[PDB]
């Protein structure tokens, strides 16, 4: 009789199957059967639970400590259970421990829980409805226990035949059959866990064990009874638990504690919030029988760092990369970042372990509630692809740095050992949002401020695009939170950098990185808006001497305003930091390039203005010239100039392609400004000359409001000063609130103005204002201007009736009420939000405005570092006669990664000593000491 129960709604779907099977059994028989026949998994644990079936009393703190704590080192190893075939008992508890931590949880969470019972007591005792499998041993008649003993004894030996799996043995509160199957498998060499303090039979063991320790005899050095206790152990054994025929089971229970290394006991009061997988491991390490790599294993999936540093990864075993690769994969899929410390700290190399389908791999199997599984699944659905490459993460890459990045996924045939592995290893890890584990691979690594402000830029990105995003879960904080943990781990490294050596800083932050698309650390630092990075005195040295080229960093403009027009008095008053090359190194700065622009552009302000406030005539062929006076062809002149710096400025964009150079270009709202401030202008001077009335007086008005957005173009110039700057960054933002908050200013103002309106001109009468136009006009109007304190109490109340109208009479006295409302809700209530939105703002940007000025002037750099090398006056000519990031040696650039990683070194270095001077890492420090000597007074005593 074979086979499988399906127990009636006792709770599961999956039925369990049973075998019928005598102790002449081979136990080999047994295992092939069950690893094949049953198709069940050759496990990394070998739990067998021994206690009480019937007279078993336990405790409720010690029943869900031992349960929580049981089903944590069964679920997390993926461990088998050993227990008997019985509805009750210890073997109930398991069952309902099994059972009460898989309803509604994860799908792949199924502990084989194996039942060995007799065949002649089930229906002694019913089998227990929550174990998966059941070995059914006997010889006999019904009432027979012995023999479950010998051959669960014998199937747990050839599970560790197959040692190869670390069987170990929990025995709580049992009787005399517990103590049975105790010594059997003592005998069986599987290491035993006695809960001391929980029942009848396992604190007897517990009190021979500590109570009664003594060696006094050669032979490996047994462990026996005291003499001095063995009366009243004698008595505990013939009294707690069997009555009569105790001699035999007072011989099993001294031969049970021979081994030393057999035997081990953890109470319930001795250490109470500690975790029983812990006393499996220490048995597992104490009986010296395993493989590294299982009590490893065991140790990764217990998070136990402190027993694997002490006996796993001593230095008489040593490791290898094959040999720790699993464990490697297992630390980094599961986030064990203190094991993968550890392993590569110890013996493992990324460059020998990490390979492409282990890179895939540890794309593929990425958990779920992070950003990256979304961005990789919807790379898959607009690639239509079942399986994960590094062309998908090279891509998720891509668009998640944006700013035309090429990801070397995408570009190298290494892609389709690794050249950069720790960097790989490290993206994937920063892109799994995972705090420690990318710490560590920053830490291990080399290029470590580019790695650190990509990763910057790649978890604020994913912030974004979880904020902006439904079908993505918003961990926008954390993600912010470990960005800024990145900037300020490149700001440190770029600190270290600095305080010694500071030309090789400067020479570091312009390098050729290969590994991030050729963009320097810079550029990293700017597309991830870096402002602490950029604000370092670093990068604003190095934006000096780049804004000075080579001139000296401390001329005043004054000096180079009157060197840039007057090439003769150029020589005496212009320090240089070393015919025609004093005059081409003077013209080369793009201070004087900024100097140039700001006197020439306020020279094209004032002749814009003389157009459009003196002298704009319109068109006529009668007079010479259309009539265009020469001031508007020098006009017409230099707005052609911009417009061909505006095209220099697209056609020398790093890009290739025109669509790239155009997204590149309209990175920057300055070149929209541009933009449509030229479109506009190329507007009205078409239409300048079409001499019809209307299309002039357009013309006209085009161009008088078009030297507004020429006005607002020149505000870069306002942020080359440290005051000015960011207050123009305080107006950006602030029109960013008006523009959300002009909506609720729109609604309450034409709500206003239609019953206003509504009350003072009736449609259908003699009130009406008889002009759609000056009603919407009106609505939109009245109250806009009565908001700025402009109330219209004359004219509103049915006075001034010629230039207003003439006013309901029932509408006179309801319009005062109306206002008066209006401006207690309007002018005192909304413009004093809005003011204390825009005071938000200030105070915002205020508390931060030296490294927004910091950063603005990385900007201003660029805007005038590709500016041609010529007069001011005359640099269309310059664009007329141009028309007719460093890179270092592979041995100097060896040595500047070098000095780098090793700048980076001493920056983690004083980190962990930050880190380990804290007060509460000194008290824990502290509390780890008094605990030693409390170890070494024990020792003592
Ligand atoms: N495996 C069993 N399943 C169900 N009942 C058992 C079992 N073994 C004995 N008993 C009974 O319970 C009474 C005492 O129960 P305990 O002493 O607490 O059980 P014990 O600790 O000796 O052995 C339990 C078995 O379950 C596992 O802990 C381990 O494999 C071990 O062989 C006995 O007079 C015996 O008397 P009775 O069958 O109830 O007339
Ligand atoms: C707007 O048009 C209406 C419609 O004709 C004018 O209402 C008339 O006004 C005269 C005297 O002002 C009355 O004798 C008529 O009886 C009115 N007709 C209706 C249908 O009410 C109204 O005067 C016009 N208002 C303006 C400002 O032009
Ligand atoms: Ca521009």
């Amino acid at each position: 009789a074979y086979g499988e129960i399906d127990f009636e709604g006792y709770g599961g779907q999956k039925r369990a199957p049973y075998l019928r099977m005598s102790h002449d059994t081979d136990a080999n028989l047994v295992i092939t059967l069950m690893l094949k026949r049953w198709n069940l998994e050759i496990p990394n644990l070998v739990i067998s639970v021994t206690g009480g079936a019937k007279s078993f009393v336990l405790k409720p703190r010690l029943r869900e400590m031992f349960r929580r704590g049981l089903i944590k080192a069964a679920k997390t190893t993926g461990a088998w259970i050993i227990t008997g075939g019985t509805n009750t008992g210890v073997m109930k508890h398991v069952g309902e421990a099994v059972k009460e931590q898989q309803l509604m949880f994860g799908s792949d969470t199924q502990v084989n829980v194996i039942g060995i019972a007799t065949w002649g007591i089930v229906d002694g005792a019913m089998l227990d409805p929550n174990h998966s499998h059941f070995f059914l041993v006997d010889d006999g008649t019904e009432g027979k226990y012995g023999v479950e003993i010998g051959m669960r004894s014998r199937i747990e030996e050839a599970i560790m035949k197959v040692i190869g799996v670390p069987v170990v043995l929990l025995v709580l509160e049992g009787g005399p059959n517990t103590v049975a199957t105790m010594y059997e498998l003592i005998k069986k060499k599987v290491p035993a866990v006695v809960i001391d303090g929980s029942g009848r039979a396992a604190s007897v063991v517990g009190f021979a064990y500590n109570h009664t320790i003594k060696r006094n005899v050669d032979g490996q050095t047994i462990n026996v009874i005291d003499p001095q206790y063995e009366d009243e152990v004698r008595a505990k054994v013939v009294e707690v638990f069997g009555a009569k025929g105790a001699d035999k089971t007072y011989s099993m229970i001294k031969d049970v504690l021979e081994d030393e290394k057999m035997i081990s006991v953890y109470s319930l009061d001795g250490e109470i919030s500690q975790d029983i997988d812990l006393a499996i491991l220490k048995a597992l390490l104490k009986a010296n029988r395993s493989s590294p790599v299982a009590q490893l294993n065991l140790a990764l999936a217990w998070n136990r760092i402190d027993l694997a540093k002490s006996d796993i990864f001593t230095e008489e075993q040593q490791w290898t990369t094959e040999t720790l690769s699993a464990a490697m994969l297992t630390a980094l899929l599961d986030d064990k970042a203190e094991f993968a410390e550890l392993f590569l700290q110890n013996g493992l190399s990324m460059r020998e372990f990490l390979s492409l389908d282990i890179l895939c791999k540890l794309y593929a199997e990425v958990p779920g509630n992070t950003t990256i599984k979304p961005l990789l699944q919807k790379e898959m659905g607009k690639r239509q692809v079942k399986t994960i490459d590094m062309d998908v993460v090279g891509e998720v890459i891509e668009e998640l740095m944006g700013d035309m990045f090429e990801s070397y996924y995408r570009k190298d045939g290494h892609y389709f050992p690794l050249p950069t592995p720790y960097l790989d290893v490290f993206l994937w890890a920063v892109l799994c949002n995972r705090r420690e584990l990318a710490r560590v691979l920053w830490e291990a690594g080399r290029e470590p401020m580019a790695a650190a402000l990509m990763a910057s830029r790649l978890l604020k990105r994913m912030a974004s695009r979880a904020q902006e995003d439904n079908t993505i879960t918003d961990i926008s904080s954390d993600l912010y939170d470990h960005a800024r943990l990145f900037e300020e781990r490149a700001v440190g490294v770029l600190d270290e950098c600095f305080n010694e050596n500071e030309t090789l800083s400067q020479t570091l932050l312009v390098r050729e990185l290969d590994h991030y698309s050729r963009m320097t650390a810079l550029e990293l630092a700017v597309s991830a808006e870096s402002q602490d990075f950029i604000a370092h005195t670093s990068c604003q040295v190095l934006l000096t001497r780049l804004w000075m080229g080579t001139m000296a960093m401390n001329t005043r403009w004054w000096k180079v305003l009157v060197c840039l027009y007057l090439p003769v008095l150029i020589f005496p008053i212009i320090y240089f930091v070393p015919f025609c090359d004093r005059i081409m190194h003077f013209y080369s700065a793009p201070f004087s390039k900024f100097v140039g622009n700001v006197v020439g552009y306020l020279a094209f302000i004032f002749l814009y203005a003389y157009v459009v406030l003196f002298n704009f005539p319109r068109f006529d062929p009668a007079k010479t010239l259309g009539g265009i006076h020469p001031t508007e062809i020098v006009l017409y002149f230099w707005v052609f100039t911009i417009l061909i710096e505006e095209i220099r400025q697209l056609a020398a964009k790093p890009p290739k392609y025109i669509k790239d150079k155009v997204s590149v270009y309209f990175s920057d709202t300055w070149n929209f400004v541009d933009i449509f401030s030229l479109t506009v202008f190329i507007i009205a001077i078409i239409l300048r000359f079409f001499t019809n009335s209307r299309i002039f007086t357009a013309s006209r008005i085009i161009l008088s409001l078009d030297i507004i957005f020429f006005i607002v173009r020149s505000l870069q110039i306002f942020s080359v000063n440290r005051l000015l700057g960011p207050k123009l960054v305080m107006i950006q933002k602030m029109m960013q609130d008006l523009a959300q908050f002009i909506i609720i200013l729109a609604v309450f103002t034409i709500a206003y103005g239609i019953a206003l309106h509504a009350v003072m001109f009736p449609s259908p009468g003699i009130y009406a204002r008889n002009n759609t136009w000056v009603t919407i006009t009106s609505v939109v109007q009245y109250p806009y201007w009565q908001m700025y304190g402009e109330l219209f109490l004359d004219e509103i109340q049915g006075e001034k009736p010629k230039e207003f109208g003439e006013v309901d009479p029932d509408g006179r006295w309801l319009s005062p009420l109306l206002l008066a409302i209006y401006m207690v809700f309007t002018n005192i209530l909304l413009l004093n939000l809005l003011i204390a939105i825009f005071n938000y703002t200030f105070e915002r940007v205020q508390e931060d405005s030296d490294k927004v000025w910091k950063f603005q002037r990385y900007d201003l750099v660029q805007e005038y570092h590709s500016r041609p090398v010529f007069a001011p006056p005359l640099v269309l000519l310059g664009h007329i006669l141009i028309f007719i990031k460093i890179g270092l040696s592979p041995a100097e650039m060896e040595q500047m990664d070098n000095w780098e990683f090793q700048a980076a070194e001493m920056y983690i270095h004083q980190q962990q000593q930050k880190n380990s001077g804290t007060l509460e890492e000194r008290v824990r420090a502290l509390g780890d000491r008094v605990d030693c000597i409390n170890s070494q007074l024990n020792r003592v005593l």
